[PDB]
């Protein structure tokens, strides 16, 4: 599914994510937007052998089993399959318990280059939360 910006961010503060760890809800949609342009089907496969999922980019070598990367840790105790879900649910645990790591949100990348440091609030400006 692809996801309209309003619409994800509603989605995201239901499951509680605005202001998780310090990180207001224009801090996520962004980080969306930029890793999977909101679409919950993104995969991209790393040099490492690893493979990103869903809405957020999840990698395999350490929070999901996608059964083909060696060495993988399954954080989350999740099939990788579970983040492409239009349900985002399983995407949004995942990721509480990503940015709860030691990093915050520098975990994703483009995040990092993209959102950090820039006026994030414009990304929910005009939605109805
Ligand atoms: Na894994």
């Amino acid at each position: 599914k692809v996801f309209g910006r309003c619409e994800l961010a509603a989605a995201m503060k239901r499951h509680g994510l605005d202001n998780y760890r310090g990180y207001s809800l224009g801090n996520w949609v962004c980080a969306a937007k930029f890793e999977s342009n909101f679409n919950t089907q993104a995969t991209n496969r790393n040099t490492d052998g690893s493979t990103d999922y869903g809405i957020l980019q999840i990698n395999s070598r350490w929070w999901c089993n996608d059964g083909r990367t060696p060495g993988s840790r399954n954080l989350c105790n999740i099939p990788c399959s579970a983040l492409l879900s239009s349900d985002i649910t399983a995407s949004v645990n995942c990721a509480k318990k990503i940015v709860s790591d030691g990093n915050g949100m520098n975990a994703w990348v483009a995040w990092r280059n993209r959102c950090k440091g820039t006026d994030v609030q414009a990304w929910i400006r005009g939605c109805r939360l």
